[PDB]
C-alpha cells in the first residue's frame, strides 16, 4: 500500500525513521527532528516516543511499519542481537522496507556483525552503513558526536547532511565494518582511560587528598582524558548514573577480545577491563555508568 504524507517530503529521499530512543538515541533523533529529517520513530517501550509524538513525529507500531514510510532507518539499540531483532524479526525492518532503503546502524557491535547485517539486508535490496559514534551522552545532547562510518563511500556522501545534524567530526573509515572497527579501537582506549580515572581516584581518596585539587591536577597534562572531562564531576558527586552503561562497555570489550584473538594480538589491558566490567554486571551494577567501576 501507499501511505499519506508525513513530516518530511517523499521527494527529498531523506525521510529518516529512528529506532531506539535511549540515552543516545533520544537526543540524536531530536537533532534529526530539529534539522528536518525525522519522519518517524519506533521504541520498544512506547512511553519514550511521547515527546516525539507531541512534536508530530509518527510513532510506528513496529520496525516494519516504520520502514515502509521512510528512506533511511537509523538503529541505536543496545547490542547486535537487538539489531537482529529490529532488522530481521517477524515485524522487522525487512518486512516493511522497499528496495533502496538504507539502514544505518549507529550502535556499537563489531566488524563481523556489520558485514553480516549488510549481507542479509542486500538480499532484500537494502543498503547498509555502520556508523557508530563517540562523545558520550553529552556529545549526543550537544550534536557534537564523532561519527565513524563504514560502507559505500557514495552513501556516506549522500547521508552526510543527516550525520552533520547529529555530529561534528564525520569520518569515513572504509568498507562495511570499518566503522565498527574504529569503534572497537576507540572502546579499548575509553575503557582503559576510565579504569585509569577510577584507580587514580581510589588512590587519591585513600591518600586523603583534597578532591578539588585532585580534579584540578588531573583535568591536565597528560593525565587529562575525555573520560575525566565527561565523568569525573559526576563521580565526585556520587552520581553513578549513565552516561554509558557498564553492560554496554562489557559487550564492546567482548567484541574487542574476539577480534584480537582472530588477529593474533594480545591486549592484556583490554582483557583486564573486560574482567572488571564483567564482574560489575555480575554484581548487579550493569546499568550504572562505566565511571562507577570501583565505587558501586
Ligand atoms: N551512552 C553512551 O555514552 C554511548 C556512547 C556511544 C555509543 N553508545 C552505544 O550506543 C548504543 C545505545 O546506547 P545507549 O547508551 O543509548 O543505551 P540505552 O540508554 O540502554 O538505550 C538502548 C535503547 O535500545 C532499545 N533496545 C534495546 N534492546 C532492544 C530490542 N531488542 N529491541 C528494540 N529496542 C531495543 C532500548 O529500548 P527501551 O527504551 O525499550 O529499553 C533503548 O531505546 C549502544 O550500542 C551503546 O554501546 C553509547
Amino acid at each position: 500500500h501507499h501511505h499519506s504524507s508525513g513530516l518530511v517530503p517523499r521527494g527529498s529521499h531523506m525521510r529518516v525513521g529512528f529506532i531506539g530512543l535511549g540515552i543516545m538515541g533520544g537526543p540524536m533523533a531530536t537533532h534529526l527532528l530539529k534539522a528536518g529529517f525525522l519522519a518517524a520513530v519506533y521504541n520498544r517501550t512506547r512511553e519514550k516516543t511521547k515527546p516525539f509524538a507531541e512534536a508530530g513525529v509518527y510513532v510506528a507500531e513496529s520496525p516494519a511499519d516504520l520502514a515502509k514510510r521512510v528512506d533511511v532507518v537509523i538503529v541505536m539499540v543496545s547490542d547486535a542481537p537487538d539489531v537482529e531483532q529490529v532488522l530481521f524479526g517477524p515485524s522487522g525492518v525487512v518486512e516493511g522496507a522497499r528496495p533502496g532503503l538504507i539502514v544505518v546502524d549507529m550502535s556499537t557491535n563489531s566488524p563481523d556483525w556489520a558485514r553480516k547485517f549488510a549481507e542479509r539486508l542486500a538480499q532484500y535490496g537494502i543498503e547498509f552503513l555502520d556508523a557508530p559514534v563517540t562523545g558520550g551522552q553529552k556529545g549526543a545532547i550537544e550534536g557534537t558526536l564523532t561519527i565513524m562510518v563504514g560502507g559505500k563511500e557514495e552513501l556516506f556522501h549522500r547521508l552526510l547532511p543527516i550525520f552533520k545534524a547529529m555530529g561534528r567530526d564525520i569520518v569515513y573509515m572504509g568498507p562495511v565494518g570499518y566503522g565498527q572497527a574504529m569503534m572497537l579501537v576507540n572502546q579499548v582506549v575509553v575503557a582503559l582511560n576510565t579504569v585509569a580515572m577510577v584507580e587514580g581516584l581510589k588512590l587519591a581518596k585513600a591518600l586523603g587528598l583534597d578532591m578539588d585539587k585532585v580534579a584540578e591536577v588531573l583535568t591536565r597534562g597528560a593525565a587529562r582524558s575525555g573520560a575525566i572531562e565527561l565523568y569525573l564531576p559526576k563521580l565526585l558527586k556520587g552520581d553513578l548514573s549513565p552516561g554509558f552503561k557498564a553492560e554496554h562497555l562489557k559487550k564492546d570489550l567482548g567484541y574487542v577480545l574476539e577480534e584480537a584473538r582472530k588477529r593474533g594480538v594480545k591486549l592484556p589491558g583490554a582483557e583486564l577491563a573486560y574482567e572488571l566490567y564483567r564482574k560489575m554486571v555480575e554484581d548487579g551494577a550493569g546499568s550504572l555508568g562505566i565511571h562507577a567501576l570501583g565505587f558501586y
